[PDB]
């Protein structure tokens, strides 16, 4: 797909059999999802955004289908404004910027 | 050009004679730059993100040169850790997300 940026790039993702809206964020290194229950253990992470740092929990090897494209990688759960898809998953689905 | 997301999408921009390094961010609605002097009148704005809100100065109708391409728009100047080129100017250079 080709997505223009006139509007906010919100796509539908499927995680844990659920559907959610997520932001295709190229300026985000990591994928950060809203507070939810993921399986397995979690390690601690401190990520910094525009207003400083927050603490998140990292889950490894989570299957997440972004627009009919499967991806298995690291997902961070924490107090984020919206669900964010970062470069770690954007590269898995073959996402690039063109101009 | 086609920019892959293995690395951070950084590019050189020219604003007011100064050449700066900026990150192409599809997750950002606005364009925010590190503290600097821009001519004209400004308006205090409060923008939020991961970590919270920061107070920025809003300058309208500012010209920026993103990889040779010129773009005219509103740029916020404040205490940001990275120079962000948001959707408002991304659309101007015909920036698109493909996968
Ligand atoms: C994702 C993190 C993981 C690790 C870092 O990679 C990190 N990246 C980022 O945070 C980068 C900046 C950065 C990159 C590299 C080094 C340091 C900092 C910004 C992010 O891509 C854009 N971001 C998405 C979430 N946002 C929203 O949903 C807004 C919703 C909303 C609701 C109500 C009121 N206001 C806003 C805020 C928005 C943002 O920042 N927008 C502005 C205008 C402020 C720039």
């Amino acid at each position: 797909p080709q997505i223009t940026l006139w509007q906010r790039p919100l796509v539908t993702i499927k995680i844990g059999g659920q559907l959610k809206e997520a932001l295709l964020d190229t300026g985000a290194d990591d994928t950060v999802l809203e507070e939810m229950s993921l399986p397995g253990r979690w390690k601690p992470k401190m990520i910094g955004g525009i207003g400083g740092f927050i603490k998140v929990r990292q889950y490894d090897q989570i299957l997440i289908e972004i627009c009919g494209h499967k991806a298995i990688g690291t997902v961070l759960v924490g107090p984020t404004p919206v669900n964010i898809i970062g470069r770690n998953l954007l590269t898995q689905i073959g996402c690039t910027l063109n101009f």
